[PDB]
């Protein structure tokens, strides 16, 4: 079987995307942030506090002949970002673009934090890291790609994430016309849980190459592109005017610069990020002061491949026995 969903910024920076998934009999319609940086399908809900949630849909277990109490079963979770969310779980027909998983682990959140609540635009999460990650107890849950892949054509997702524009989330198949050139595939780790792999490198502009191993992760649900302060400090060097501010919590660069690109190594291969890209907007309305997409990961622990990056790429989860990360440029 194979699914294909559009995925679409929730707004003008791209600081997140939301695909529509189908959940329940009949289908009640959620718009999710696909995120292979976790593994818990969640939801805002008929359950959630009513004080937490403004503007999301909600997915009202109660209304779906098809959904059944998981007895017992709790989850909790808090991510990078501080943010975070908890409650019950309810096993649940889920379909995305068409391909679809019976007795899927659906979230449902009886508490969302601040953050959530003040996101209209998103109604929860579908996590798409490996299933040792979920957080439910005392039966842990597996992601929708997990439950799917065995009768996916291929065991393979894809994402084509947008700059400024809708993308694409494709289960089950490559579609080849996405993408220029060959893609190249790079070995993963799973220990973490993650889609942790190498880069080869990077440049800064048109700067020479820097060959030099970066171990992160692939995650479309960071919105920035996140590595070592060495790296960051040399792409930022190269724009007038731009420092690192404690206030603000990143490097900022004034709104007049024209950034450079950035170039980081998949094997052999080579994917650059336009300085558009990186380009995140004043810190505040009317600030000529304006926030970078690339930050240090030193306060992190991890080096993060975020959107900023993934969406000059298009990037392939390879699910086989052995995973694999693709990356092709388009």
């Amino acid at each position: 079987s194979t699914g294909s969903a559009t995925t679409t910024p929730i707004d003008s920076l791209d600081d997140a995307y939301i695909t529509p998934v189908q959940i329940g009999t009949p289908a009640q319609t959620l718009n999710l942030d696909f995120d292979t940086g976790s593994s818990d399908l969640w939801v805002f809900s008929s359950e959630t506090t009513a004080s937490e949630v403004d503007g999301q849909t909600i997915y009202t277990p109660s209304k779906s002949t098809t959904a059944k109490l998981l007895s017992g079963a709790t989850w909790s979770i808090s991510y990078g970002d501080g943010s975070s969310s908890s409650g019950d779980v309810y096993t649940d027909t889920v379909s995305v673009g068409g391909l679809t998983v019976t007795g899927q682990a659906v979230e449902s959140a009886k508490k969302v934090s601040s953050s959530f609540t003040e996101d209209s635009t998103i109604d929860g999460l579908l996590g798409l890291a490996f299933s040792t990650l979920n957080t439910v107890s005392p039966t842990q849950q597996k992601t929708f790609f997990d439950n799917a892949k065995a009768s996916l054509d291929s065991p393979v997702f894809t994402a084509d994430l947008g700059y400024h524009a809708p993308g694409t989330y494709n289960f089950g198949f490559i579609d080849t016309t996405a993408y220029t050139g060959s893609i190249t595939y790079t070995a993963v780790s799973t220990k973490q849980g993650f889609w942790e792999w190498t880069s080869t490198g990077y440049a800064v502009g048109s700067g020479t190459f820097k060959s030099t191993s970066i171990d992160g992760i692939a995650d479309t649900g960071t919105t920035l592109l996140y590595l070592p302060a060495t790296v960051v400090s040399a792409y930022w060097a190269q724009v007038s005017g731009a420092k690192s501010s404690s206030s603000v919590g990143g490097y900022v660069f004034p709104c007049s610069a024209t950034l450079p690109s950035f170039t980081f190594g998949v094997g052999s291969a080579r994917i650059v990020i336009p300085g558009d890209y990186i380009d995140f907007g004043p810190i505040s309305t009317g600030s000529s002061s304006c926030f970078g997409g690339i930050q240090s990961s030193a306060g992190i622990g991890i080096n993060i491949f975020g959107d900023v990056a993934l969406k000059a790429a298009f990037v392939v989860f390879n699910g086989a026995t052995t995973p694999t990360l693709g990356f092709a440029s388009k």
